[PDB]
Formats: C-alpha cells, sequence, structure tokens
C-alpha cells in the first residue's frame, strides 16, 4: 500500500523548520532563484524523484524545487546522513520523504524505491535527481520500463559522475545527464571548500580529540583531499598526503605537505582519512600495523575505501560502541577506532558541509533540473555541463552576502582579453 | 540530610566510562603523574572540595587525586559546562559529585554547598581546588568558620587569579594560595592553543554556520583571544581584533589582523565573540547595530561579558530558542542568535578543550594539590607559582605521545647558555 | 654585419656558470629530459629564436635544447628581466644570445631581430619559442615571408596565448602553435606557485619594508594572483583581492581574503600590485587616492596595466630615482614608489622564480619543441596542448628531488576509477 | 692619530640618504620619540659609543641620539651586517663611524678602538650602547680604567644580556645596565617577527631556490626560532624543529611543526638554521651525514653554532665561492653551501630586519639611553629593564602607521580587571 512518508519523528519538524529558516538566510543562491523563477513555474509538470543526503540544506533544495512547480519525492543516498529534524520538517509540509538516520541496507533500498511513484495512483517519476549514482542504478537496472518517460537525470558527485561515464562507454545510458559536480562552483567549491568546514568537525564530534599535533595521513588530494588536508592543517594538525597522480602529488608538496606512501606512514599515524573514491585503499595488512587508538575514517562516497568486511570479520567479535557511530575495536593488542562505520564522515558524524557552500551546488543542481525538464530533447543520450554564463550566474548571487565588490570591465578592457563586459570571463579549459 | 551525589542520569555512566578510558591515554602527563606519585599516597588525609567544569578531563583529574590518596567531592564552575556522562560515571564510581547541564543559579550554589563537608559525619574540607572564585568567595564570605582548618587553595583561571590578588589587596587572602593558570604550560597551552581547538568547534556545533568568508570580531587578544582568533582564521574565516593594549594589539597586526574598535566593524560583523575576561563588551548600543543573523558569543570565564540583561529585557519576549543554547533575539527587525545565554561558549555549546591539553593543566593542578597539602606551613598568606622545573617537567611528560625528541645539552654546551643540563633552561622572566 | 651575441659583461660568465650549475640540481625534469633524449638528437637541424627572459633558469632551457641537437639563437622578452650572468654564461658558451638588463625599446627590438638569422651566413630561424608573443609578432608582421619555412611555435605564457587566439580568430595564425602555459604542469605551479616564491622576494629586495601588518591589495585572482596573495600572506600582510570575475571572487572569499573594488580600498593601501594581464588597472585617478609612500608595482605580462604615461607627464618632472628599479614620484604632496618602471616586478627587481618550479615549465617547453620539429605536419594552424600523459610525466619527473612518494594502483583499483596504471589519472576536463 | 670616520665608500651617501628618509616614515616611535623629546635636549653632554649592525635602520637611531644632544661615535657589531650606504650616509653627516661590510677580525676590534675616543682630544666616551657585548668587553677587559666614568650601558640581544648575566655572578658588572633585549616590545617583535620578515629573505637572496616543498630544520625554537620557522613555513617550507627546552618544543608541535634531534633529520634536510645562541649545533659529523647542496647558515648572534673550523680545515682547500658569502664545500663527493660564513644570515645575506620592527627596539634602545644618562645614580651595578608603562608607550607609537585603533576603558571596566585606564594593562609577570 501507498506510504506517504517515513522518519524517525515528526514532532522534529518544529526544530527542522527553525533550522531551514536560519539555512535559507545562508543559501542566497536558492533563494535568489526561488525568487526569479518562482513566478515562471518552470517545473510545472515534473515529478522529481531526488536521492540525496536528508539533511537541513536538502531541505532548502527540496522547497525551492516545489516552489518552481515541481512535484517531489525524496529519500537520502546514505544510511547515516540523514538529519532527522530536516526529515521531519519535509515530512510535515506535506513532500513524501522516506529517511532516517541509522538505516540498513535493506530500508535504504525501500526508501529509494518508494520514490519511484507519486501518490496513492503510484504516479511513475519523470525526472531524477540522484547524488552517487543509486538512484539511477535502481531505475535503470531494476525499473527500465520507466525509462522511456523521464526526460533526464542530473548527477551531483564524482562517484556518480564516474558511473555516467561506466555507463555510456557500456551503451546503458538511456537518457540525457547534467554532470552537476563539474560545474566550477560545484567541484571546486563543495567538493574542497566544504570538506574544508566539515572533516574536522566530524573528527571532533566524535572523538573530541586535540588535533594541534598530531599526524594526519590524507588518502588522495584530489578536491576532497585537498579540503580535508585544509581542515586539518588548519587546525594544526600535521598532515601527509598520499596519492596515485604525479600531479596532485606535486600540488601537496608545493602546499608544504610530505606526499608518502600509506605503507611508509600508516605505522605512526593519529588519524588516517581517506579521499579517494577508490576502494581498498586502508586494508588489513594496514590495520595490523596501526599504532593504539589511531582513528579511521572515510569521506569519500562509498565505505569500500576501508576494508571494514576485514576488520569486522577478524576483530569484531570485541568490538566496543564508545557511542553511536563511534566504533573500537582491539587488533592484535591496540585499539582502533572506526567512526561512522566507514561511511563518509562528516555527514555520518556531523552534520555535513555548511549551508552556504551547499546552495552553490544546490544552485547548479536546480538551473540543471530546469533545463532538462524544459529543453531535455536539445541533448542526447551523454554527460553534458552547464554552460560557463550560468557557473558564474550562480557564484555572483553569493556575493553580496560575504561583502563581495566586484569591478566591472571596461568594454575596451573587455575587447582587450577577449570577453564581453558581462562574460563569460574565461576560456571553456580554464581551470581556476 | 546528606546527598551522596546529584547527577541528572546515572545510566549515562558507562558512556562517561569509555570516553574517559579514551581521555586517559591522551593525557599522559596526568597518568604519569598517578603512576610517579600512586606509591607514595601524597594527598592522605585531603579532602579536597573542587569546583571545576566537570567534564570527562576533569573526571580523569578527579580520579588522579583520588589514586594520591585524596577524598574528593565536586561542583561544576558553570551552568552549563557539565558533560553528563562524565559527571554519572564519577558518581558511579563512588565520588561525591554535584553536576548537571542547564542547572539554575540557586542550584549552582546548592552543589558547591554540598562539596564543603564530607560523608554523613559532615566532615569539613580540608583543601580548595577553584576555577574562577566562586568556590573560594563560597567558603572565605559564607563559611569564614572553615578557613582556619584549610591548608591553602589552588585557583585554574586568569579570571579567578585576578580575583586573589583583589583579596590580597584587600587583607581577604587567609591562605597559601597557588596560581594555576600562570604555570607556562597552563596559560601558553590551555588558554591559547586549547581556545584554538575549542572555540570554532562550538560554533559549528551550535549554528553549523560556514566560517570561510565570515567576519568574525575577536575582543580581546591575551592568551584566549589569541587561540580563539587562531580558530577562526585556521577555519578561513576574516578576523578582525578589538584590544585595550597597544603591545597585544601590535601582536594582532603582526600576525596578520586588522585591529579596530568594535564601534567600527560592530555593524559588518557575523560572528563577535568575547575573550576578555572584562565586563560590558558588547552592549544595548552595538545590539542595535548588528545586521540580521549575527551570532555573539562569549568565551571568557563570566557571562557579564556581553549585555544579557538588557537584551532580555529589551527583546526577551519575542526570543526563540533554535535548540538548546541556540537563542534567536530579534533587534528592531534583525535576529541576533546567542549562544550559551552568554556563558563560556567551548563548553557550553560543545566539549570545552581536548584531553590532551587539559593534561598539561591538570598536571599542574595535581602538583600544586601535592605542594599545599605536604607543604603549606612553608607558605605566606600571597599567591605562588609552581617552579620552572616542574613547569618542564609537565611538558616533558606530554612529548613522547606526540613523537617528539629532545636534544640532550653537553656539559660545556649548558655552561655556555648559564643552565644545567637537566634544566630549568630559561631564566624567571622568560616570556615563551 | 653578423653580431655573435651582445651581453653587458662577459666576465660574468664564471659566476653565472657556478649558478647554473646549481640550477642544474634544482631542475631534474630539464636534466631528466636531457639524460633521456640526448641520445636520440631529436632536434638535430632545427634552427630556435627564442625570446624569453634570460635568467639562470633560462640558460638551463637553453643549454638542453642545445643538447638534444638543436641550434638555438636568443634574447630577453623583457628590457629587466636578464640576469647578467646568466647571458654572459651563454654568450661564452658559444650560443648567441643577444640580452642584459636594462635595455631601452629599440634596443629590444634590435636584440630580437638578431635571433632570427643564424651565423655568418645568416640562415633562418626554422623554430620559434616565445613567451609573450613579441617574437612571434616580429617575424609574422614584420618578417611575413620568413612563416613559410618555420614548423611552428610555442608559447610560454597566458599573455602570448591570448594573442594566439586574436590570430586564429582574425586568420593570421599561419602555422601550427603548442600552448605551454596551459599544462597543467605551468599554469597550476609555475603561475601559481611561483609568483608565491618570487612576488615578495621583489618587493623586499627593492624596498625593505616591513611586509607584516600591511595591506596589499592584489589585483586580480587568477593564477598569478592566487600564488601573489599567497605570497604576501604568508608574510603577514593584509590582503585584499579584487576581481571581475565571480568565480575567482568567491575563491578569493572562501580562502579568507576580503574582496573589494580598487576604488574602496586604494586610499589606504600600502602595497598595490596588479597580476590581471589587463590594461588600465591603476589609473591617474588611482594615484591621486593614494597615501603616502605607497608602493606601486605590476607582475603582469606588460606595464601597461599600471597608466605610467599619465604618472610621467603629470609628475615625472620631480621623479627620484631612489636606486636602479626603484622610483619615488610625488603626487600632490604624497610619494609613490614605483618598482620596476610598472615592468613585471618578479624578474624587474629580484630574480624571477625559483629554478625547480621553472623545471616544470622549461620541461613542457622541450617536449613542445621537440613535438612540432618531429610532427609539425600532423597539426593545423590551430593552437594546441601537450597530452596529459606527458603532463603527467613532467610532475612525475620532479618527485623524488622533494621525497615524494607515490602509489602504485592495481589494476583492478585502476579500472575500478576508469584509468590504467600508468595514466593518465584524470579526465581531459578535469580542473586539479 | 685620529680617523675621523671610515667607510668602504663615501659616494654612496646619497643613496644611503635617500633611503633614509624612507626608513624614517617606517619608524615612527623612533621619530615620535625625536620630536618629543628634541626640544628637552635630553643626551646633551653624553658621548655615546654603539656597536651595533651599521644598517639603515641604525641610521635613524643615530640621528635620533644626535638630534636629542648626543654626540655619537659608531661601529658595527658583525663584520658582515653593514650597509655600506649606510655608513657612507652617517660618516657625510660628519658622525664617526667605523664600519664596511667584509671586515677581517682584526679590522673588526679596531673599530671598535676608534668609537671609544671622541674628537681629535680623544675625549673618552661616558655610556655604552652594545648588541652582543664585544664593545662592554673591550672597554671592561681592555679599557678598564675608563669604566670609572661612564655612567651606564644598555646591551640589545639575547647573547649579550647572558654575558651580563655572567659578569653580575663574576661580580665583574662595574656599571647599571639596561636589558632592551627583553622589552616585551624588542623580545617579542625583533626577535620573532624580525626574523619572519629576514630570515628567508637571506636565503632568497643568497641562493635562490624554491623554499616550497624543501625540509627545513631550525635549530631551536625560541624568539628567534619561533620567527624564523613562520619565515621558511609561510614560504612553503616544511620544517622540522629542535630543542633542548619541552616546553619550547610542546609549543612547536602545538603549532604543527615536528620536533626532532637534528641526528634523526639531518641526512634528508634541505636547509638547516641555527637560532639557539650556543655553540657546537651543526658539528662535523652533520656535515659528514648532509645530502648534496644542503645549505647550511646561522641567524643567532655568533658564528660558532656552526663548526665553521672543522669544514674549513676538513674541507676548505676545495672551497668555491658561488659569489660574496655564499660558499660551496665539498664533503666526501656532496656539496655543503655556507651562507656568510656562518655569520648572522639575515645581515649577512641581505639587509637584516626592515625598519618597522627596528623603530620598536630602537625606541626602547633611545629610551634607556635617556633612563641612565639622566638617572644612573638611581641604579645599582645590575640588570635592569623598561618599565612596562615604556614598554607599552613604545607599542602604541606605532599603532596609527597601522591603522590599528585601540579601545579605551572606562573608569569602572579598569577598576574591574584591577588597572587605570591609561595602564599599564598587565601584570609584571605576564608573558603575552
Ligand atoms: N563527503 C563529502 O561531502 C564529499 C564531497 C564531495 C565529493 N565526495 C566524494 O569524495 C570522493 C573524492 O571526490 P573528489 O572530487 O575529490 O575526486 P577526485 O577525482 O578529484 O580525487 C580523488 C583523488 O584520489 C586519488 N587516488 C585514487 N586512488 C588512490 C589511491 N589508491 N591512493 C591515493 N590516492 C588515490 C586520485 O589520484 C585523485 O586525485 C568521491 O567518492 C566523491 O563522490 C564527498
Ligand atoms: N573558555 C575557556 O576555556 C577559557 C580558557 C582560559 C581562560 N578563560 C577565561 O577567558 C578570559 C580571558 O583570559 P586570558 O588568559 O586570555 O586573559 P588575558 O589577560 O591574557 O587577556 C584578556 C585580554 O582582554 C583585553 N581587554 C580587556 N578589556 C578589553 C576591552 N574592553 N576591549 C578589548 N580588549 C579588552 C586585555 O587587554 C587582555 O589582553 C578570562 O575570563 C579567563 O578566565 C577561558
Ligand atoms: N611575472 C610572472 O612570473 C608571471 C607568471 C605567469 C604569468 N604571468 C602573467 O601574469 C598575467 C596574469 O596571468 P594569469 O595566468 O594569472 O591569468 P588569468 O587569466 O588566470 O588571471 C587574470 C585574472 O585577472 C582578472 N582581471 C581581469 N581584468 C581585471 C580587472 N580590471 N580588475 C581585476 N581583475 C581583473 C581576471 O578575471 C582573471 O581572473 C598575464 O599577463 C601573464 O602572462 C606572469
Ligand atoms: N639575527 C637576528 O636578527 C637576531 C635577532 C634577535 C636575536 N638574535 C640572536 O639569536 C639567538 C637566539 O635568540 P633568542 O632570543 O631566540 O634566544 P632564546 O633563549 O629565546 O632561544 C634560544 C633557544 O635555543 C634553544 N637551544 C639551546 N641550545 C640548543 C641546542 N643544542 N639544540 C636546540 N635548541 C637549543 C633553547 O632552548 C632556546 O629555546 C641569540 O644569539 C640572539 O642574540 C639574532
Ligand atoms: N549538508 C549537506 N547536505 C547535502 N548534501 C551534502 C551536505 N554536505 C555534503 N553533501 C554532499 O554529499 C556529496 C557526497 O555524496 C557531495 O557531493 C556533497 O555535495
Ligand atoms: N574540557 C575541559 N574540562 C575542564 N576544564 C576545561 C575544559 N576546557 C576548558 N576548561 C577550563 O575552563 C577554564 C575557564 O573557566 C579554563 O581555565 C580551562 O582550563
Ligand atoms: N626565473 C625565470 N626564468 C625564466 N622565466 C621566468 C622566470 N620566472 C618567471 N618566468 C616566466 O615569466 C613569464 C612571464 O612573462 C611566466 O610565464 C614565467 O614562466
Ligand atoms: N636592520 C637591522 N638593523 C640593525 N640591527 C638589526 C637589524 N636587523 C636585525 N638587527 C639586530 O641584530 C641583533 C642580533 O645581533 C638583533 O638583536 C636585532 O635587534
Amino acid at each position: 500500500q501507498y506510504v506517504p512518508y517515513k522518519v524517525k519523528d515528526i514532532s522534529l519538524a518544529e526544530w527542522g523548520r527553525k533550522e531551514i529558516e536560519l539555512a535559507e538566510a545562508e543559501m542566497p543562491g536558492l533563494m535568489a532563484i526561488r525568487e526569479e523563477y518562482g513566478p515562471q513555474q518552470p517545473l510545472k509538470g515534473a515529478r522529481i524523484a531526488g536521492c540525496l543526503h536528508m539533511t537541513i540544506q536538502t531541505a532548502v533544495l527540496i522547497e525551492t524545487l516545489v516552489a518552481l512547480g515541481a512535484d517531489v519525492t525524496w529519500s537520502s543516498c546514505n544510511i547515516f546522513s540523514t538529519q532527522d529534524h530536516a526529515a521531519a520538517a519535509i515530512a510535515a509540509a506535506g513532500i513524501p520523504v522516506y529517511a532516517w538516520k541509522g538505516m540498513n541496507e535493506e530500508e535504504f533500498d525501500w526508501c529509494i524505491e518508494q520514490t519511484l511513484f507519486f501518490g496513492e495512483d503510484r504516479q511513475p517519476l519523470n525526472m531524477i535527481l540522484d547524488d552517487g549514482g543509486d538512484l539511477t542504478n535502481m531505475v535503470f537496472d531494476k525499473y527500465p520500463e520507466l525509462t522511456k518517460d523521464i526526460k533526464g537525470l542530473s548527477e551531483e558527485t564524482t562517484t556518480g559522475v564516474h558511473r555516467l561515464y561506466e555507463r555510456m562507454q557500456n551503451g546503458t545510458l538511456v537518457m540525457p545527464a547534467i554532470n552537476v559536480n563539474d560545474s566550477v562552483t560545484k567541484s571546486k567549491f563543495d567538493n574542497k571548500y566544504g570538506c574544508r568546514e566539515s572533516a574536522v568537525d566530524a573528527i571532533r564530534r566524535a572523538t573530541d580529540v586535540m588535533l594541534a599535533g598530531k599526524r594526519v595521513v590524507v588518502c588522495g588530494f584530489g578536491d576532497v583531499g585537498k579540503g580535508t588536508a585544509a581542515s586539518f592543517r588548519g587546525a594544526g594538525s600535521i598532515v601527509t598526503v598520499t596519492e596515485i597522480d604525479p600531479i596532485c602529488a606535486l600540488q601537496a608538496a608545493m602546499e608544504g605537505y610530505e606526499v608518502k606512501q600509506l605503507d611508509t606512514v600508516v605505522d605512526n599515524a593519529d588519524i588516517i582519512i581517506t579521499t579517494t573514491g577508490n576502494f581498498g585503499i586502508v586494508r588489513g595488512e594496514h590495520f595490523e600495523k596501526m599504532k593504539d587508538k589511531t582513528i579511521v575514517c572515510n569521506i569519500g562516497h562509498f565505505d569500500n575505501e576501508i576494508d571494514m568486511a576485514w576488520l569486522n570479520k577478524n576483530h569484531g567479535a570485541t568490538k566496543v560502541e564508545i557511542k553511536p557511530q563511534v566504533d573500537k575495536y582491539n587488533v592484535n593488542g591496540n585499539d582502533i577506532i572506526i567512526l561512522a562505520e566507514g561511511r563518509l564522515v562528516n555527514l555520518g558524524c556531523a552534520t555535513g558541509h555548511p549551508s552556504f557552500v551547499m546552495s552553490n551546488s544546490f544552485s547548479n543542481q536546480t538551473l540543471a533540473q530546469i533545463e532538462l525538464w524544459v529543453h531535455s530533447d536539445k541533448y542526447e543520450n551523454k554527460v553534458y555541463t552547464l554552460p560557463k554564463h550560468l557557473d558564474e550566474k550562480v557564484a555572483a548571487l553569493h556575493l553580496k552576502k560575504l561583502g563581495v565588490e566586484l569591478e566591472t570591465l571596461s568594454e575596451e578592457q573587455a575587447k582587450y582579453i577577449g570577453v564581453t563586459v558581462d562574460g563569460p570571463f574565461k576560456p571553456d579549459y580554464y581551470r581556476y
């Protein structure tokens, strides 16, 4: 039977609403887009299923989509990332949301599947909004009959984008897709500066440990690794980076970090955090070398960066929960502290990124949903990014809140550098 | 009638004990002092009343004093700083503790008064361990008859030390006192690096706001102000400092901060945090100038740095609690967000300093209690500090945990610079 | 008549050679390329005219090209950037170099023109190696008859690349061109980290001023602006950034800088430095507002970022040379200090970037010259970049010198993220 | 016969004067003291011999003393620290100065001895102004007959202060002495922030090496070590600190540096710089372990921190001068680069600290000379410091130049914290 929503505790809605109102003031881009596109109702007729961490920030995105005319259903893309008071507030607003903090895997799948059908009539979704690819996979692999009537999808994160390029190479991408991750105002702000805000936050809330003087190994120096390393360095930690990519490794050395193999530094590390989007970064052989009370955690999208299966099989019998999402294992006499069972730690042990940086990602997300819903016929079954002018517009919408003033080119200065006075200001290859 | 303890929820003890065990590993100085002085039972016969934030870290101090032979009673020195699971664990260990998070002022006084008498026999305390001076004032002002049999007191923080110098000038200091605040390993580590760890932590847990690009006004640039400014700068904030002292102001300018009057910067500040130990820093006239959703908080010892009386009198009728210790007031159309009702915010909205830095303060605290209990007859009714050799010993006890190696002077190098090979290494005027 | 070289003082060669030998040890990429391609003589038959700051670093590039088989002639692309002992050493090695520090504009052109013809026979060049486009313009505009026998050109810097895209749009690019600037290992290392090394260096050598606590306005926050801002911030300055581009402006705010219009901050600035590659950044109206003894300088390619014509016309009569390339003007009673007559200040008042970062740029430059000389027939009269594998190779060649260790993907980890174990590791759109 | 001055080249005076005028604008404290005390001629009758690095900054000090009524003679306290154009300008002003860059030791002593007698009449000095103790030792040890008529001495640096405490313990301090080093506005600004400005400066001018990613070993973490470590960290270097003092070592770990024995890190260091004021820090056994082209230098007062005797005895025969004060030795196949022959490197290879920070030290120096000349009868043959009010006054005189605004206490706020509204604001034990 139809289930209108499912949340941990609907009585948390009042608290969630108070925090949503504060978040709105910190998300000027989303609120400006609400205001500019509200009158036009661009998303009228859309039935968007979203699969994205059910946080206070996501609530503002959800209510922006509704404000633009859409019908929306929602689930979280991680079992530990929902903020229960945010979910309760969205449920109390009449929006079908299926999400709570601490789901098991069967519940996680069940929540996604509820979002595919709208109302008692079970009307199918016609738009996909994804973070990591699990909703995309659910529809494409388990409900392929529905794709004929879905106009397109947007994908929010690096890991889900890679899965979309797997599908292109495999001939299994059956609709247009906009890669929101690689808007400049997403990748270079959310992935990097968002993790700078929220990585140390999660370690502090989980463990309360002193960070100054601790040796922190950051595995990876992509956008998440850059921000995560900066997070700990700004708290006084001594950060060593690992990398496979010689360009990213040289960047870390130029920023004043040592860059070593994990095997070189594992036996003296105080904290190890993975940022790679790969698998098998922290293995049984590494756990066997760690010193007592080493904290191990992951801020990449999936928990398989850390071999939790090995740890639970070999040392799970004497696992002790310190408190929820802070587990202590004993490996041959040395305690190992695992945060959020190896799941993305900033959302699992804290609240993820702050509202202001998520306003950039979610402004891109909203513009992508508009573009697909209105203009999907103009696109092939390939992966696209938003045009640079829209990327620039998203950034510009956040400047007044910060007291940032921009210069204005004269027409002659603009011609001198080969641009127009209203932009775009950079060639499409520019890397910022 | 005698009350053996009073805590919020004794069933939190198991969780508290798990966190105490983790804290012990992060407090090598305290555990080393336990180990060195345990066999000697130096505190046998002592009945120490302590008045100090009832945190996990304080639990390790309490159990160190007991391990050294003392009987101990305890209360918190702030109405919001107790960690209820730490209090429960100490209560379950059989130690008289009277403390919970969120006391009112009548309860705060009642808790202190219970600590003055030991057991059903109501045996009076004979040692004072204080943080801020309220326990000292309670005994000296309200129970003066008890001071004849108290061997001495130690005082942990800058504000309580100043009160002790008031008493010296006033002829009302009636026992020897050791100033633990001004051990180098306390003032220059706890006050500064501890606030670097815990100031931003509290703002994040309370508000989840983005700190990068925010204008943060840090009022004061003493040890707490230096650490607090560093806290926000390391998170990407744009910090402006205020000061009355031209030397401290010049330090802030040399560290790359603007230094302005609060009146110059109040109307564009995103966060204002007071660190002065003074009163009347943030006044009604300042609230009237703040922009919408400015966060105002205090990390000095007492809440009177912010004129909360003015704010509650003039705008309390429409106060909204966002969540506990996060209050929203509307001042002439602009929201003002107050953290922890103006009480010390790192303990009120987070967990205070981390264990490792508190091990330095509490190692000094333990050595001071030993020195007074054993050698109080060798002291006048004046304020003293521990000798530099003990200060150096405290620092040395924390080096191995961090992987710090020290050089050893040859006898000839030691003579060259005028020291002995075992220290002390600096003249008593050295400022570090 | 043929002139074999022209330098300030050939007796500086011994000193130049000693510094070249030290630079070789700091340029592992260039020396590795020498070693790998030396036996193959890939540049046999090439007659490369180079127009690029005649520094110690450029000497190692010149001798690498010769080591690979090329005949080379050389001039500097700026009137103040030659290091006379580097020029003398190259002249003493028998290489035709025409360059000294402090040329006038007629001499600058004369030096370029000598490089176009090789030996007493006046054999024409057949390869162009340019930095800024002035050599390209000299050949294309003044000696167009020579382009038929030139196989291609490489261009090293952002400003010259823009000129190449002007030529493409104008139908005046008559040979293949490789954009070396936008190798990742050039733009994201030289432009950014190189200016971090050398911007403050130049201000210190020129003026010896205290940088801590000074208000520095960095105009622009592209790669040069990012590095320049970091240069001054790391010295304790209080940096404000200006920008036209909302994405770059938001980056600066997220990095903890205020971002304002120059007009907002000009009257209180202590140092103003331009990084834009535009013109007309610092105008007469700005000079009229500056406070006494403000230092004004430019680190973009051309001096027209600052309106030096206005300053010399209106206030040149009382100009005082403090020392060479440090000039003091009096504007309505306030002194203005101009560095290097507004020409790129890191090369004009110091020695430009250090050897290690120039090894990255010049490794790319060498590989580009090889690719064009060997494979120019495979290219159209368009602008190209080197493939990502070569970019990665350049970075990898510099890791051992720094003690950087790289992880190696398993074949299964490589397939998981969609790469091969030997790279390239990132999609072509990746921005680092 | 009497010699009126001795400098390298008097024709450098015009250049020196231009730079002195710029320095005056950067030394508001000295110029304010000139202005306040000029009318009173407090130093009338004084004959001050100064022995202090003959830099542009020292020229402003010299001319301030003359402006206050004193007769002055001067020499430099280091063989490499004189700025010849500063010396020429002072000589051209009619002031007896005996100093040039690159003296030998016999010349160094000869210069000091000329300063002891004034004019053709050979009138003896009656005031000593010293930096390091060599002038003090010259008078006390070689001209003891003169001390009866010298009213007192001031001493500027940590090393000379220690020598004064040696003399107190030895009963050989025969006049009052003011320790200028340990004014707060000297030790905590000059020693620390001055070296932050000038340590990296010297390495860049001498070697032009890339600092990002280099491993720099800073020996010592006193005030000079703190500033020197910050210098290199702000340039992107990876700094490891060495220490004998557990408090200073813990400070470095809390600031995010590794802290190791030199023996642990010597074989992989790129730069080693000594800051201890001790001897025998870098020994033959260390040189034998260094890798090729390691840069070794010293920023403590005396060159014996590095065993230059060992290096010259064992490897001097193949020493190569790269350029003046940059020497290359070959130790068993590895090149070692020595800066300034091991003498204080910021003055030997660059220009020492900038004017603004020296204005703080030299404002203290001027007030100390006034206090001794006027009030020496009120002092014993002991070491004294200036009162805190004068320390605060010195800092306050530099605030307007930086745009620093100070708050003003109300009388009630002042009483609350136990001070007066005009200061002093801190107890005498305060460490800042
Ligand atoms: N938790 C968050 O809030 C958050 C935010 C954004 C993205 N993400 C996720 O974080 C992950 C990383 O994202 P990104 O944008 O930084 O990707 P990225 O491609 O920019 O960076 C990943 C880096 O990992 C490196 N790497 C790969 N395998 C490695 C190995 N074996 N050892 C060391 N380094 C290795 C790569 O060379 C690359 O530089 C993805 O899973 C992404 O979805 C999480
Ligand atoms: N929350 C914590 O964990 C924590 C830690 C240590 C100390 N403390 C408390 O914090 C406070 C500050 O301690 P501290 O050690 O930094 O003291 P401090 O004396 O070193 O610094 C206080 C600073 O405030 C400045 N100041 C005074 N009045 C001012 C005003 N009107 N405007 C601007 N600046 C002003 C003073 O000049 C001084 O530099 C005290 O109340 C102390 O007990 C709290
Ligand atoms: N001196 C050096 O060693 C060195 C090194 C590399 C490049 N360069 C030169 O430096 C210049 C900048 O190079 P880049 O790679 O940073 O280019 P870029 O395109 O990455 O950055 C230039 C920035 O200037 C900004 N800008 C343009 N007009 C502006 C204005 N009126 N006000 C404020 N900002 C404005 C643009 O938005 C852009 O972000 C070029 O001339 C380049 O050739 C010099
Ligand atoms: N070059 C400059 O401009 C400049 C400026 C100020 C002072 N100085 C000189 O620099 C030196 C240091 O001055 P300071 O004020 O920092 O003194 P300081 O006493 O504050 O610091 C010296 C530090 O060296 C440490 N140390 C001693 N022997 C050591 C060893 N064997 N290994 C490691 N660490 C060791 C000590 O523990 C101490 O912390 C003195 O010679 C002083 O005169 C130079
Ligand atoms: N507070 C948050 N709310 C929603 N999504 C978030 C939050 N913090 C991080 N994320 C997102 O989580 C993704 C990782 O799956 C990142 O792409 C990032 O955009
Ligand atoms: N976690 C903590 N436990 C106990 N005391 C703390 C903690 N964090 C800060 N403090 C103390 O609170 C005092 C302020 O009253 C400071 O002197 C500091 O030592
Ligand atoms: N030391 C140096 N030698 C040669 N070129 C340099 C040096 N420092 C900077 N440059 C170059 O100058 C160019 C600006 O015209 C930049 O692209 C950069 O590569
Ligand atoms: N530019 C300078 N002029 C004069 N003295 C200086 C300069 N830079 C550093 N010093 C001084 O050199 C001393 C070391 O002998 C330090 O105490 C410091 O005050």
